[PDB]
C-alpha cells in the first residue's frame, strides 16, 4: 500500500487535450524516395548484388581441419540418401527414372548458384504430378495413342513420353509464375499457412503416398486412379486385386523392410557420439540389388524390375507452343497449389537456426531453379525435410558438399546404367514407407489441441479431411479459406463480460467470477473484447440490453402501462442529449433496478467502422432519450479519429462523453450525481 | 488535482490473484434444456403460433376515424404504382406479362398471411431471371425448337413458354432452398452484407437495367445477349442499330417522359399537406393508351405494342421432375445469389421503425411465397424500395390495403384484359427510368468515403465494378469475399505505437504527436492495436525490433566485434529467465541507448493463439539471453488463459512478468532497479 500514489485531476477528453499541443513530423516528397534514390552509388549496387547472389559472401566463411570433413562426409551422406528417393519419386509420377535422376540433379547446382539457406533438399513431393499425369490419361486412353501404320505391336513409351511433356509444361508454368510472384516482394504471402494446417496437409499426403505404394509392394498390377476419392478407388481395386499377387514379391518387401526397422532401431539403441550416422537406403539398394542378381528376381520368377536406364546427357528440348496454351488452361489451379506447399515447406524449414533469411529472393532463386529444370526435362522440387535433419544431424552446416552431391550422383547417371536396370519396386515402396515415420507420428497434435482449443483442432481435422477425400488442390484451397473464416469467427463472438470494482480501488474486474468484488450502485459496466465493425454491431447492441437487464424497450412499455393505469382521472441546434426524467413520481413503479449511468469500456475496441459508428450513435440517442447517461472509456487516437471523422462530432456536446479511464469515468459520474444535489 | 486518488499497493499478477477467491455458477446439463424443455405448458405452444403468425396478433390493433382512409388509400396507391412495374419486369424478365401479374398478386396475399413487416412490396428484380433465360436461349436456338410436322411457319410462343418453365424451375428451387436456411435459424447470415456493398451493387443493377430499357424506348429490335460483357455488347449492338429506328416511339417516350418530369417536380414544387401523393404512374398509363388507341400507335405506324393479354385464372400446373435436376444443376449458383440479394434487402428495408423483426421468421415467410407463387407459375420476389416508401409517405402503417392492392389488380386480371393489350413499351421504360432516380442519386458516396477513409471507398468500388462488368453472381460472390478479407487486411496493418508518459501523471501516450510527453530513461514501451494470431506475429516481432531499435541482433554482434578488437592479449529446472550482464566493463561500448527493460502493452490484444504464444516465448527467451527484462501490461483473464493452456506457464518465474496496468510494471521496474542497488 506504499507505492502507486497517483493524486491527479480528472481528464475527461478536453482537458487533456487543452494540456497537450501537436507537431509535424512531416516533409514533403513522402514515399516519394525516388527523388532522393536513383545515383551511383556504389553501396547500393554492390548491396543488391550482394542480396542477389549470397555465394559471393558464402565464398569466405569456411572452416577446416574439422570443418571440411564434417562439409563433406554430409554431403556424401545426403546425396546417398537422394538418390533413392528419387528413384522412387520418379517411379511414383509415372516416368522413366532417368528424369527423376535429372530433377535430382540439376536443380541442386541452380540452387547452389542461388540461394540463402544453409540447408537443402531436392524433389519431396510427386503426387500432384500423378494427378496432372492422371488428367493426361483422362485426354487420351493409355491404349489408343494412333492407330497409324508404324507395326508396333504394345509399347506404351509413347504415351510416357506424353505424360512427361505434360510434367514439363505444368513445371515451366510453375517456374515462370514464381519468377513473377516473386519479383512482386511477396515474401509475405507464405505467413497465411499456419503450423496446424501444414501438419494435417502433409499427413494427409504420406497417407496418400502409402496407400499408393501399397500396390507397388504387392506386385499385382492395377490401372491407376486419379480425382476425387482417389485413394478410395486405388484402395479398393487393390484390395479386390489382392487374388493372384506375387509371394515373392511380398516376402522380399517384408524381408527388407524388417531388416531396415531392425537396423535403425540398432542403431538408434547406441545412438553416441562416436557411432556416426549410417546410410541404411545405401545398404538397402546394395543387397537389393545383390539378390536380384543372385537368385535371378525377374522374369525368371516374373517379378517386377526397374529396366533399363537410358544412360546420358540430354539436350534441352525446346519447349515449342504447340498446346501449352489449352495445356496450362487448365493445369493453372494445379501449378499454384503445389507450387504454394513448397513455397510454405521451403520457408518453413528455413527457419532452424537463429538467422535471417529473405523471402522474396529465396522464392525468385527457387524460381530459376524450377524453370531451368523444367526447361532440362525435370518436374517440380521443393526441400524435404529430413534430408537437412542429416545435414544438420550430420554437423555440415555449409551447402557445398550438399551440391557436390550432385557430381557425387553424376556419376550414377553417367557411368553405372546397368547396375540399376535390375532392381523391384517394393523396394524402393519399402524405402518411402520407413521414410514415412515421423509424418506419421504427426498425429499426436490431435490430444494436444483437444485439450488446448477448439479452432485450432477444428481447422487441422477440416485440412486434413478435405485433403484425403478430395484432392490436394481442393482440400488446400478450402483449407485456406476457412482458416481466413476462423479469424471472423472468433471477431463474431467474443466475450461479453460485466466489470466490478475491486473495492477502494481503482481496479475493475468481473463480478460473476470471484464472489469478492462489488458492482458501484446506480452505474453499470460492459466491456466488449473484440473490434466493432460491420458483421459484428447487433449482436453487440442485443447483447448489452440483454445483459445489463436495462433494455430501454420494456422499460418503456412498463411506463406507458404504468401511466395509463395510474390515469383514472384528469387529476447552435439546442439539441439535448440525455432527456430528463419523464416521471412525475407515480406509485406504480416498475420493480427492478435504478441505474443512473452505463460506461462502454473500449480499451479493447481496435478498430470501429461506418456501422459501427452508427450503431453507437443509435445506442447513445435511446439511452438519453430515456433518460440514462453513458460514457466511454479510452480516448485512443484511433477511435477518437474514427468518431470524428464519421458523422458523430458535431459536438452538441459529445465531447464531454469521454474519458481515459474506466476510474476517471466513474468519479465523473460520481461527480455529476453529487452536483445535481443543490 | 483535486480528485482520482488513489495510493494503492502493487499488484503485479500474483497479488491481485491472492487478493481473491473464485466462484462455480455451473449445474449440470448444461445447455441441455431439454430434460427441463418438452412439456405440454400452453405458454410454450401459444407463443410458437404467435411467432409463426403474427396476423394473429395484427387483427385486433387496428385505429379508426382517419387511420382506415390512411390505409386504403395507402393500399390503393402501391397496388396502382405495383401495376405497371410489374407489366414492365415482366416485359423485362422475357415473359408474357401474364405471368409478371401472377408474381404481382400471389406472394402478396402470401406474404400478408406470413410476415410481421407492416410495410411490403413485390418483384423489383428479373435481371437474374433474364440472365437464367440467356442461358436457356445458349442451350436451344431461338428459331430451331422442333422441326416436326405442325406446319407452323414461324411463332415464338414455344421458347417463351420455355423460358417460363425454367423460371419456374429457378424459382421453386429458390423457395425451397429459402425455406430450408430459414428453419434452421440463420437470420445472421443476411449480416455479412454491408452498407456500402448493397449501395455499390444496386447502383449496378440500376445501370444494367437502364442500358437494357435503351432499346425497348429505341423500338429498333436488337437479339438480346446475356453473359460476361453483356452490357458492353448489348450497348454497342444498339449503338451500331441506331440506323433505321423508329421516331415516332423515339418522340412518344421523349414526350411522356418530359411530361412525367414536369409533373413531378410541379407537384414537388407544391409539397404540402394538403397536396396528396398524386400516382403519376396511372396517368402515364392511361394517357399512353389512350394516344396509342386515337392515333392508331400500332402496326398502322409499325411501331410496338403489348399484345393480347390471357385474361384468365390458371390452375396450378404440376412441376414435373423430367429435366429439374439438369436445369438446377447450373441454376444453382444463380438462384441462391438472387436469394441474397433479396433477403438483404428485405431485412434491410425492415429497421425503419424503431421496431423488433424477426430474421429467420421472414425468411421462412418468404419462403413459403416464393414457393407457392412458383408453382403457381410465378418467378422470384422480393420488396422494392420507393414502394414501402409509398405506404408510409402515404401514412399507412398497417399492411391490410396494402394486400387488398392485391384484390384491386384481381379485376385488371379478370376483368380488363382487352384494355391492354394495345401499348407500347417505350412508356413502361420511361416508368422505370424514372423510378431509378433515387439508385442514380446514390454515388453521392464516392467523394463522402473518399474524405472517410480507403477500405470502405475500396469495398464499394470494387463491388461496383466487378458487378457492373461480370454478371451479377460474379460480381456479388466476389464482393462478399474481398468484404470478408478487408478485415483481416485491417489487422495485418495494425498502428505500432511506441508510448511517452505524461510528465508526473500515470498517463502514457505516444511520444511523436505532441512534443510535450517524454520517455522515462532506460526503459521502452510497444504497443499493438491488433490481435495477435498466426497472420500477424512476425510483422508485429520485426516491426519491434526496428522501431525500439535495440534489435539484438546487430547488438550482439557489435559486442563480439567490439570483445574481439579489445582482445589484444591473454590478459525445480534452474532454468534462468533473463541473464545477466555478459559485459565485463570493456571500453569498446558501442554508442547508442541503454535501456534496461520493455514493456509490452497487451490492452488492445483481444486474442492469441498457438504461434503467438511461441513468438512471445521467443521474444522473451531471446531478450533474457541478452540481459533486457520484458514486462506485460494487463492481466486479464481471456490473455491469461491463452498463454496458461499454451506451454507458458510451467512458472519457472513467469508468472512474476505480468501486471494489470501499464504505470504498475513501471513502478516494479523502478523498484528493481532501485533494488539492484545494494
Amino acid at each position: 500500500t506504499q507505492r502507486y500514489y497517483v493524486e491527479r485531476p480528472i481528464f475527461s477528453h478536453p482537458v487533456l487535450q487543452e494540456r497537450l499541443h501537436k507537431k509535424d513530423k512531416i516533409s514533403e516528397s513522402i514515399g516519394d524516395k525516388l527523388k532522393q534514390a536513383f545515383t551511383c552509388t556504389p553501396k547500393k549496387i554492390r548491396n543488391i548484388i550482394y542480396m542477389f547472389l549470397p555465394i559471393t559472401k558464402w565464398l569466405p566463411a569456411y572452416r577446416f581441419k574439422e570443418y571440411v570433413l564434417g562439409d563433406i562426409v554430409s554431403g556424401i551422406s545426403t546425396g546417398v540418401l537422394q538418390l533413392p528417393q528419387g528413384l522412387a519419386f520418379a517411379m511414383l509420377a509415372a516416368v522413366p527414372p532417368v528424369f527423376g535422376l535429372y530433377s535430382s540433379f540439376y536443380p541442386v547446382i541452380m540452387y547452389c548458384f542461388f540461394g540463402t539457406s544453409r540447408h537443402i533438399s531436392i524433389g519431396p513431393f510427386a503426387v500432384i504430378s500423378l494427378m496432372i499425369g492422371g488428367v493426361a490419361v483422362r485426354l487420351v486412353p493409355d491404349d489408343i495413342v494412333i492407330p497409324g501404320g508404324v507395326n508396333a505391336t504394345n509399347s506404351t513409351e509413347a504415351r510416357d513420353a506424353l505424360r512427361v511433356k505434360v510434367a514439363m509444361s505444368v513445371t515451366l508454368l510453375t517456374g515462370i509464375i514464381q519468377f513473377c510472384l516473386g519479383v512482386c516482394r511477396f515474401g509475405f504471402v507464405a505467413i497465411y499457412l499456419t503450423e496446424p494446417l501444414v501438419r494435417g496437409f502433409t499427413t494427409a499426403a504420406a497417407v496418400h503416398v502409402f496407400t499408393s505404394m501399397l500396390k507397388y509392394l504387392f506386385g499385382v498390377k492395377t490401372k491407376r486412379y486419379s480425382g476425387i476419392f482417389s485413394v478410395v478407388y486405388s484402395t479398393v481395386a487393390v484390395l479386390q486385386n489382392v487374388k493372384n499377387l506375387n509371394v515373392c514379391s511380398l516376402g522380399v518387401g517384408l524381408m527388407v523392410f524388417g531388416l531396415l526397422l531392425g537396423g535403425k532401431e540398432f542403431n538408434e539403441r547406441f545412438k553416441e557420439k562416436l557411432p556416426a550416422p549410417i546410410p541404411l537406403e545405401f545398404f538397402a539398394v546394395v543387397m537389393g540389388t545383390g539378390i536380384s542378381a543372385g537368385f535371378s528376381l525377374h522374369e525368371s520368377y516374373n517379378v517386377d524390375v526397374v529396366g533399363t536406364l537410358p544412360l546420358g546427357l540430354l539436350p534441352p528440348a525446346n519447349p515449342d507452343t504447340s498446346l501449352f496454351h489449352l495445356v496450362y488452361v487448365d493445369a493453372i489451379a494445379i501449378a499454384i497449389v503445389g507450387f504454394s506447399v513448397t513455397i510454405s515447406m521451403a520457408k518453413t524449414l528455413a527457419n532452424k537456426h537463429g538467422y535471417q533469411v529473405d523471402g522474396n529472393q529465396e522464392l525468385i532463386a527457387l524460381g530459376l531453379c524450377n524453370s531451368t529444370g523444367s526447361l532440362f526435362q525435370t518436374f517440380a522440387i521443393s526441400c524435404s525435410l529430413s534430408r537437412s535433419l542429416v545435414q544438420e544431424g550430420t554437423g555440415g552446416k555449409t551447402q557445398l558438399a550438399g551440391c557436390l552431391a550432385s557430381l557425387m550422383i553424376l556419376l550414377v547417371i553417367l557411368a553405372t546404367g546397368f547396375l540399376f536396370e535390375s532392381l523391384p519396386q517394393a523396394v524402393l515402396s519399402a524405402i518411402v514407407i520407413v521414410n514415412l515415420k515421423g509424418m506419421f507420428m504427426q498425429f499426436s497434435d490431435l490430444p494436444f489441441f483437444w485439450r488446448t482449443s477448439k479452432i485450432e483442432l477444428t481447422i487441422w481435422l477440416t485440412t486434413f479431411v478435405s485433403s484425403l477425400f478430395l484432392g490436394l488442390d481442393y482440400g488446400l484451397i478450402t483449407a485456406v479459406i476457412i482458416a481466413l473464416m476462423t479469424v471472423i469467427y472468433r471477431t463474431q463472438s467474443p466475450s461479453y463480460i460485466v466489470l466490478g470494482q475491486l473495492p477502494d480501488t481503482d481496479v475493475y474486474i468481473d463480478i460473476d467470477a470471484y464472489e469478492e468484488v462489488k458492482e458501484v450502485p446506480g452505474i453499470k459496466i460492459f466491456q466488449i473484447n473484440a473490434p466493432i465493425y460491420y458483421a459484428n454491431s447487433d449482436l453487440y447492441s442485443s447483447a448489452l440490453k440483454r445483459k445489463t437487464g436495462v433494455n430501454p424497450a420494456f422499460i418503456l412499455g412498463a411506463r406507458r402501462k404504468a401511466m395509463k393505469k395510474y390515469a383514472k382521472e384528469v387529476g447552435y441546434p439546442p439539441i439535448v442529449t440525455k432527456s430528463t426524467l419523464p416521471e412525475e413520481l407515480q406509485r406504480f413503479m416498475p420493480p427492478g433496478d435504478n441505474v443512473h449511468t452505463i460506461i462502454l469500456d473500449f480499451t479493447q475496441v481496435n478498430f470501429m467502422d461506418s456501422v459501427g459508428v452508427k450503431t453507437l450513435a443509435g445506442i447513445v440517442k435511446e439511452y438519453g432519450d430515456v433518460g440514462i447517461y453513458v460514457y466511454l472509456a479510452g480516448c485512443s487516437a484511433q477511435v477518437v479519429s474514427d468518431l470524428t471523422q464519421n458523422q458523430f462530432f458535431e459536438n452538441p456536446a459529445l465531447l464531454d462523453l469521454l474519458f481515459h479511464s474506466i476510474h476517471d469515468a466513474v468519479l465523473g459520474s460520481q461527480v455529476r450525481e453529487a452536483l445535481a444535489e443543490q
